[PDB]
């Protein structure tokens, strides 16, 4: 028998966590139960995980391309502003050889291999007191930030003041006066009630969140082929699902939040795109960057 352990971070009504579901029932059925998959809300932090896997654990986590960075550093980018116009692209490049380069190195290399990289996870919009048509709009405005230079340079080159604190404590923060504003994808700005207090959202779509389920090599390597393909299909067709109900649920927590009084607005990229054409270079990373304009 085989299993792998999935260490996630999401509340069970999540579509990541529904799609982690779908890929148990997959998995399980295809293998008839020789390969189970369990979901733990209890194994440890992400950091720690990473490391167990690199010493052959069976234990995986859903992370973003900031947290494979310490491994591959290129994977940085793709949580980086503006890089992707849309979802589509977005996958365009995950599914690249360029990607795949990055993957082998980080398997080759560091002992960790994506399942699959298309669990997608939202866009990341505007969340203020006031319209914002342009940049300009949000100079003089607080924006929650987060210690990383990636959120911190997204802030400033978006117009704003990057003002860090822990998303636990965003909407104090608002309602005290901590912070003017907020930046997220649509689940979180309404599973924090946001709507509560503030009045718009923009769609400048800044930021693409994309997952994947990481997991030991040395593991994966020790089943079987045809465990391996089942495990490696599986992710995929299953982030698809996800990823889609991700893009449902969030359309529908828009719609919901523009009945409880809010006003949701589309904008002209153009003006924050060209603002924040310098941030890949001040972060270091240009080589990724240059490499993923190969591509799309």
């Amino acid at each position: 028998a085989e299993s792998l352990n999935v260490s996630t971070s999401l509340s069970p009504d999540d579509p990541i966590y529904k799609g982690l579901q779908s890929f148990k029932k997959g998995v399980e059925s295809r293998t008839n139960g020789e390969v189970k998959i369990k979901l733990f809300s209890q194994l440890g932090a992400d950091n720690e995980l990473l490391q167990h896997a690199q010493a052959g654990s069976n234990v995986g986590v859903v992370v973003d391309g900031a947290r494979l960075a310490q491994f591959v550093p290129e994977f940085a980018i793709i949580p980086a502003p503006f890089v992707f116009k849309d979802y589509t692209t977005l996958k365009k490049f995950i599914s690249s050889p360029v990607f795949a380069q990055w993957s082998e190195q980080m398997s080759s290399k560091s002992g960790l291999t994506p399942l699959s990289f298309n669990w997608y996870q939202g866009a990341r919009m505007l969340v203020t007191q006031k319209p914002v048509s342009k940049p300009s709009d949000l100079n003089g405005v607080r924006v929650r930030a987060l210690e990383a230079p990636v959120t911190i340079e997204t802030i400033k080159c978006m117009g704003g003041s990057p003002t860090p604190l822990s998303w636990s404590e965003i909407y104090s923060s608002i309602q005290t006066g901590v912070v003017d504003a907020a930046e997220a994808q649509p689940t979180a700005v309404y599973g924090s009630k946001l709507y509560e207090i503030t009045k718009h959202i923009t769609k400048t779509n800044h930021i693409h969140l994309m997952t994947g389920i990481i997991v030991s090599q040395k593991w994966l390597s020790s089943l079987t082929a045809e465990q391996q393909t089942i495990l490696r299909e599986e992710a995929q067709k299953n982030g698809d699902i996800a990823s889609e109900n991700t893009i449902l649920a969030g359309d529908k927590m828009l719609d919901e939040m523009a009945k409880k009084g809010m006003t949701i607005s589309e904008v002209d990229t153009q003006p924050f795109i060209d603002g924040c054409r310098y941030v890949p270079e001040k972060l270091g990373l240009s080589e990724a960057y240059k490499q993923v304009n190969s591509i799309i």
